[PDB]
């Protein structure tokens, strides 16, 4: 089929979503595209470069809340941004995984520069604003990956017996099995944001 | 070589550390152990079960701060525990990755029940204590994985040019390249803990 960049990335994203990073091989990508491997190689040579492109594409498609509304508080922006980031990463198998360790792409520079400047306009130093952004990002990535991977491993095996569990752990596992992860995510997100705030508002005060 | 459980797990952990989850194959594990694949299969059949065992072993070996000191505050316990968890996960290639989505093993029940009870003795409901524990865990996992994966991909390719970057992003990348991730981790950890505290101390007050 067609092998422009958009279509190669579209096929790789479809494949990722089917069988994850491990199934994103030259043979399988070549097969989905109905081409031979040396044909594929002309268009994409390097798995990390493909993964990097997929990480960028996932957010282009489904990360809706990348910039603050006019007059929006930093707290509200980080909340809305985090929910959006989470939703985008949950949209594909291994979506969070593809993101890990990437750095912003040139297609994202204007957006992420605006995010950083926005933080600094709300009183953060660049460094403290980056710490807040990194913490929200890391929290969100971790939450998504644990959610995704746990669900994936139900398929590779049953959990365990209910029998030998101690009681608080038994209830905690019930609490966790009763939701997809969003409730715990939202709770932790607020705790994170409030701690950033206490830190920002302290200035040079002991806090 | 010897194929008791301890030795199979020891070889799989060595292999994980060399080439990660992708290199942890039956051929490669069989090779490290100097055995044939059907020999290996008698001892370990299921990759997820092996990964699960490795996630448990990593913490047994190197997660030193799994329980509170007598009289230790919950805040201090979560801080010390998180630093320890992070150090244990950083100790092997893909260590954080192997952890993702696991649930506590029976060998860990007494310890993790104690952690949960400890939280509830310090005023958290089981659910809110679990939210705090999950948030700290998710934050820590995300931070470690981003650190590890970024470093891994320097080897698969150079980053980019310095030229076209906007200025705040340029400085932010300098800030990040100047540390391994520990400074941002510690800062975010304190923000997290303080937000848990504001939440706990509020009780039924609007906060
Ligand atoms: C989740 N959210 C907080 C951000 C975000 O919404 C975006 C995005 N493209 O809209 C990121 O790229 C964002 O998710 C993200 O991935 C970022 C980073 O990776 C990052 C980095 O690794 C080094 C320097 C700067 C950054 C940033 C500023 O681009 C962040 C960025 O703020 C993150
Ligand atoms: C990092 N730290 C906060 C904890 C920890 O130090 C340990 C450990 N074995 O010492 C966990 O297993 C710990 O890291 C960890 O992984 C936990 C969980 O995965 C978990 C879970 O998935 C479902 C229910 C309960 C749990 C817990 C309580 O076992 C947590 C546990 O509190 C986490
Ligand atoms: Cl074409
Ligand atoms: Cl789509
Ligand atoms: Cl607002
Ligand atoms: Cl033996
Ligand atoms: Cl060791
Ligand atoms: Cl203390
Ligand atoms: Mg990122
Ligand atoms: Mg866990």
């Amino acid at each position: 089929s067609r092998l422009n960049r958009e279509s190669v990335i579209d096929a790789a994203l479809e494949l990722l979503n089917e069988t994850g990073i491990d199934g994103l091989t030259t043979r399988k990508l070549a097969q989905k595209l109905g081409i031979e491997q040396p044909t594929l190689y002309w268009h994409v040579k390097n798995k990390r470069a493909l993964l990097d492109a997929l990480a960028v594409e996932i957010l282009a498609r489904h990360h809706d809340y990348s910039l603050p509304a006019a007059g929006e508080s930093w707290q509200s922006f980080l909340r809305n941004n985090a929910m959006s980031f989470r939703r985008a990463l949950l949209r594909y198998r291994d979506g969070a995984k593809v993101h890990l360790g990437t750095r912003p792409d040139e297609k994202q520079y204007d957006t992420v520069e605006t995010q950083l400047r926005f933080m600094t306009e709300n009183g953060f130093s660049l460094r403290d604003g980056l710490y807040a952004i990194s913490a929200v990002s890391h929290f969100t990535l971790g939450a998504v990956l644990e959610q995704q991977e746990h669900t994936a491993a139900l398929t590779d095996r049953p959990a365990a017996p209910d029998e030998n569990l101690p009681p608080l752990l038994r209830e905690a596992l019930q609490i966790m099995d009763s939701d997809d992860g969003e409730q715990a995510f939202l709770h932790g997100l607020e705790s994170l944001i409030r701690g950033f705030e206490v830190q920002l508002t302290a200035l040079l005060q002991i806090v």
